[PDB]
């Protein structure tokens, strides 16, 4: 399986530009979300479900063929709450509607991460939408309750190393856990994106909790929470020492994260050596919009 980008047809940066814009000025004016923390979060997590099915064995899943718009993936269990993104999303995709579903969710996701003041995500397009049969089948997306190793072999279907990983999960400071998506809960309500992941997972005193549904998660006195698989992350050794680095160092997690996001919302598309070079789009604040 081979999936070649091909750009939406005459369309340049200028045409992503504004499509990032809208989504952006809808980000700023739908503010109210989730306890005010805004659609942030919930656009960085759909950006990652809609490229973490990806299978680098055979090149099944991924954002390319934006096939969450079915109703298999849709309704994944592992997509629960995701439907709020894709509602925010409805209008920009009826204001634009030449861009293709991978193209905007993942853009979604790099818009949001930016907004949140996170690092600049280079983005490419050409994402083509692919048919109903070409959804991939629940159960690909990781599950919560285990432990590093588990973690380390999930990622391994992604083409992701340890440090990819522990980057990427830097993502966990944003947004919170719903009990009635994921059954778990909690994590208060940030919306900034930064390395505080890092430092929470090292600074907090960590209390290893049962909440409401009946599963396990690491709860601080101060409101934050972990997940066991982000609690993973410093039990193990190797990825406490890049926790550590993260926690250290807001400017390298910032450039890892940057990358391995792009990686992550690439997987499984090959690029003609003469596709356009990856966008990096501005901020409505660094545009005085
Ligand atoms: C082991 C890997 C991962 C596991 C098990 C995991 C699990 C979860 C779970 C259970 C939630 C709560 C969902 C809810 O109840 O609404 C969640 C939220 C979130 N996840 Fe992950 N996740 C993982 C990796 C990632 C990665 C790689 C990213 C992005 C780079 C990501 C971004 C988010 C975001 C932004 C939220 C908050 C969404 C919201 O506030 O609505 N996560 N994650
Ligand atoms: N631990 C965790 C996982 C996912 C999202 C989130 N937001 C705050 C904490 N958190």
């Amino acid at each position: 399986l081979v999936h070649v980008a091909s750009v939406e047809k005459g369309r340049s940066y200028e045409d992503f530009q504004k499509v990032y814009n809208a989504i952006a000025l809808k980000l700023r004016e739908d503010d109210e979300y989730d306890n005010y923390i805004g659609y942030g979060p919930v656009l960085v997590r759909l950006a990652w479900h809609i490229s973490g099915t990806w299978d680098k064995h055979d090149n099944t899943g991924g954002s390319y063929g934006g096939t969450y718009r079915f109703k298999k993936e849709f309704n994944d269990p592992s997509n629960a709450g995701l439907q709020n993104g894709f509602k925010f999303l409805e209008p920009i995709h009826k204001e634009f509607p030449w861009i293709s579903s991978g193209d905007l969710f993942s853009l979604g996701g790099v818009t949001a991460v930016q907004e949140m003041q996170g690092p600049k995500i280079p983005w490419r397009c050409g994402r083509v939408d692919t048919p109903e049969d070409t959804t991939p089948d629940n159960g690909r997306l990781p599950d919560a309750d285990k432990d590093a190793g588990y973690v380390r072999t999930f990622f391994q279907r992604l083409n992701m190393n340890d440090r990819e990983v522990v980057a990427l999960m830097g993502a966990h400071a944003l947004g919170k856990t719903h009990l009635k998506n994921s059954g778990y809960e909690g994590g208060g309500a940030n919306n900034v994106f930064t390395n505080e992941f890092y430092l929470n997972l090292l600074n907090e005193d960590w209390k290893l909790e049962k909440n409401d549904a009946n599963n396990e998660q690491w709860d601080s006195k101060s409101g934050y929470m972990m997940l066991p698989t982000d609690y993973s992350l410093i039990q193990d050794p190797k990825y406490l020492s890049i926790v550590k680095e993260y926690a250290n160092d807001q400017d390298k997690f910032f450039k890892d994260f940057s990358k391995a996001f792009e990686k992550l919302l690439e997987n499984g598309i090959t690029f003609p050596k003469d596709a356009p070079s990856p966008f990096i789009f501005k901020t409505l604040e660094e545009q005085g919009l």
